[PDB]
């Protein structure tokens, strides 16, 4: 599943509704790999609807369980991340990662 590890905390009481547009910054990388992706890089915040099954299971789970302002670490193994499949020319199959992700504002 997913863990998380508090990188910074949030409020502790503002967490994703249903609905909502979740603003987060990240960097992805793969556990013990290289990072593929970072929002923080192209300076550019990531968008994202809670509950629409736009992103992987790990990654929005870990969003969810959240408060505004909080910052984490997201470790997300392959069966709520790319499984067996992996993302294409990205993720190879069983790929567990990591995902360093920062709730900045909720929509
Ligand atoms: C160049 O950058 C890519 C993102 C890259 C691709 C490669 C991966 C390593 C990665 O680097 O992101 C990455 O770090 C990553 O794994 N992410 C992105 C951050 C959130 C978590 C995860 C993810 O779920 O990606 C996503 C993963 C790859 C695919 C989804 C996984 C969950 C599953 O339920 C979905 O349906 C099967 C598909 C990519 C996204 O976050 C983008 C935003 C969303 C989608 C494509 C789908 O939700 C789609 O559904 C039709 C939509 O509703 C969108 C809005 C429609 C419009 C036209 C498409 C825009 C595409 C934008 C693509 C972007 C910015």
């Amino acid at each position: 599943g997913v863990e998380i590890e508090t990188i910074s905390p949030g409020d502790g009481r503002t967490f994703p509704k249903k609905g909502q547009t979740c603003v987060v910054h990240y960097t992805g990388m793969l556990q013990n790999g290289k990072k593929f992706d970072s929002s923080r890089d192209r300076n550019k915040p990531f968008k994202f609807r809670i509950g629409k099954q736009e992103v992987i299971k790990g990654f929005e789970e870990g969003a969810a369980q959240m408060s505004l302002g909080q910052r984490a670490k997201l470790t997300c193994t392959p069966d709520v991340a790319y499984g067996a499949t992996g993302h294409p020319g990205v993720i190879p199959p069983n790929a567990t990662l990591i995902f360093d992700v920062e709730l900045l504002n909720l929509e």
